[PDB]
Formats: C-alpha cells, sequence, structure tokens
C-alpha cells in the first residue's frame, strides 16, 4: 500500500523524458520517506528499476538513490538514517547496472559520488570502488 504508492511513483519515470522534474523527484523521495517502516521493499523496488530501465532511465534512478538517501540524512539524522546502509547492501551490482548508461551520462554519476565522498554519505571502502569502476570504463 505504502509500497504500491512508491512503486506507481517510481515506475511512473517511464512515462517522462530525462531530465526529471523537480516536483516528480520530490514526490518519489516523500512517497519513499512516508514508507520508511517498509525501507528494504523501497530499497529494493529502486534497484529492481534500475536493473531493468532502459538506458536513459539509469541516471534518473540514480538521483531517485541520492534523493532518498539526502532527505532520509535531513530528516533523520545521518547516524539514525536507514535508506544509505540499506543501498550499501547491492550498491557494486547497482552501479554495474548504472554504468551502462548512454556515454554522454557517465559523467553525471561520477559527480554524484563525488559529491557523497565529500559529504561521506559512505564510507571510502564502499566509495572509492564505486569511482574505480567510473575509471576503469
Ligand atoms: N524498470
Ligand atoms: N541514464
Ligand atoms: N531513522
Ligand atoms: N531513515
Ligand atoms: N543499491
Ligand atoms: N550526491
Amino acid at each position: 500500500e505504502a509500497v504500491k504508492t512508491f512503486n506507481s511513483e517510481l515506475y511512473s519515470l517511464n512515462d517522462y523524458k530525462p531530465p526529471i522534474s523537480k516536483a516528480k523527484m520530490t514526490q518519489i523521495t516523500k512517497a519513499a520517506i512516508k514508507a520508511i517502516k517498509f525501507y528494504k521493499h523501497v530499497v529494493q523496488s529502486v534497484e529492481k528499476f534500475i536493473q531493468k530501465c532502459k538506458p536513459e532511465y539509469k541516471v534518473p534512478g540514480l538521483y531517485v538513490i541520492d534523493s532518498i538517501v539526502r532527505q532520509s540524512r535531513h530528516q533523520f539524522g545521518q547516524e539514525k538514517d536507514v535508506f544509505a546502509p540499506r543501498f550499501s547492501n547491492n550498491i557494486i551490482s547497482t552501479f554495474q547496472n548504472l554504468y551502462r548508461c548512454p556515454g554522454d551520462d557517465k559523467s553525471k554519476i561520477v559527480r554524484v559520488l563525488n559529491l557523497w565522498q565529500k559529504n561521506n554519505v559512505f564510507k571510502s571502502e564502499i566509495i572509492q570502488p564505486l569511482l574505480d569502476m567510473a575509471a576503469a570504463l
């Protein structure tokens, strides 16, 4: 139900040509956060979206992760945020999927990683392999 509403908004990305509207991203993020009880379902849905989506939607999918983790850290506290730790479990595979984006979108991913590193959204042991994966392409 809370997960149904989130899935609905997430998959609605398919109706749009990137870049995605701020208002749409906000709606997806707010739905994720309202559904914090079901954070595992939320993370699983985002990961599935990114695995299966067309190449033009990989960066939008990453922005969904970025938007959820930023809002959750702001709203619940960096130490208490449940989203970044849960996304970390499969993150190497998530990014393997993300890097199968158009070559003109690769820089957008590295930008996100650079900001995550600066703000310590993940520790170096997670961020560095993700940075290494960009360089290896
Ligand atoms: N998808
Ligand atoms: N993309
Ligand atoms: N939290
Ligand atoms: N959280
Ligand atoms: N992930
Ligand atoms: N970021």
